[PDB]
């Protein structure tokens, strides 16, 4: 029975959570997760306070072996528009890039707004301030989003970039995905971006996109699937998946990452993470896709294992798995 801990993305802290509890169900051994934000998951990993960090930003290849670190994939989610619109429910409303970025540019104040209006034609919308929400710690779900926001509204790249941390324009801060989840709810005219499990699991409205494809899909664990089906995964793990062309791909589509020490000084620790993570790759499917995380391909699991077998020894240079 091993007692492990893990910090970091809140984005996928309900399947990790999920599987801790099936796992400790199952074998005994316990999983801590402290859902505290990428930024924070990798501080801790490098800090050494956490068995393993994580992340849903990569960290470079030369970053990774400056901190002697390891990093590897485990779901794909997706990031949605979670809305408190007075008089409209779930999936109505589409929205393409460039007018999301204009509402988190704050250039759109109304939800009746014409280039709202234009995107929904059937719509009757609301006289509604629209309330933006955006992250106010060190986020990887950030760092996606402003990734997908750079490429489909230039004002926004040139202006205010992409980062895990931005000079935000407008918006209110919350803390963590569940954060922004509890501000869309208590906040009519809301707008806040969630990875899909705490809108869907929080009752909470959402829209549809535009792909990069231009055509209107909705967010689904499929969708988000579909978005990386053009992946080399092979190439590397840091896949970019926002704004990916295909059918039904959903434009704010990531994976995330779970960083660890190569050179593990409590080897019994990093044995038995990989043990956890590798018994979430055998079994851990149906708990994923419960919460609307889509699976790693098996070949990518086979090149997490192979990696896990050069890159994870203890201070004597044994492999770990």
């Amino acid at each position: 029975e091993a007692s492990l801990t893990g910090a970091g993305a809140t984005f996928p802290a309900p399947v990790y959570a999920k599987w801790a509890d099936t796992y400790q169900k199952e074998t005994g051994n316990k999983v801590n997760y402290q859902g505290i934000g990428s930024s924070g998951g990798v501080k801790q990993i490098i800090a050494n306070t956490v068995d393993f960090g994580a992340s849903d930003a990569p960290l470079s290849d030369e970053k990774l072996a400056q901190e002697g670190l390891f990093q590897f994939p485990t779901v794909i989610g997706g990031v949605v528009l979670a809305v408190n619109i007075p008089g409209l429910k779930s999936g109505e409303l589409v929205l393409d890039g460039k007018t999301l970025g204009d509402i988190y540019l704050g250039k759109i104040k109304k939800w009746d707004d014409e280039a709202i209006a234009k995107l929904n034609p059937g719509l009757k919308l609301p006289s509604q301030n629209i309330a933006v929400v955006r992250r106010a710690d060190g986020s990887g779900t950030s760092f996606v989003f402003t990734s997908y926001l750079a490429k489909v509204n230039e004002e926004w790249k040139n202006n205010v970039g992409t980062g895990s941390t931005v000079k935000w324009p407008i918006g209110l801060g919350g803390k963590g995905n569940d954060g922004i989840a509890a501000f869309v709810q208590r906040l009519p005219g809301a707008i806040g971006y969630v990875e899909y499990a705490y809108a869907k699991q929080n009752n909470l409205a959402y829209t549809k996109l535009i792909s990069a494809d231009g055509k209107p899909v909705s967010p689904t664990e499929e969708n988000f699937a579909n978005a990386a089906k053009g992946a080399d995964w092979s190439k590397t793990f840091a896949q970019d998946l926002t704004n990916q062309k295909g059918e039904d791909a959903w434009p704010i589509t990531s994976t995330t990452f779970i960083l660890i020490h190569k050179d593990q000084k409590k080897p019994e620790q990093g044995t038995e993470v990989l043990k956890f993570f590798d018994w979430a790759y055998k079994t851990g499917a149906k708990q994923a896709n419960d919460l609307d995380y889509a699976s790693l391909p098996d070949s990518v699991v086979e090149q997490v294992r192979a990696a896990w077998k050069t890159n994870i020894k203890d201070s004597s240079g044994k492999p770990l798995y």
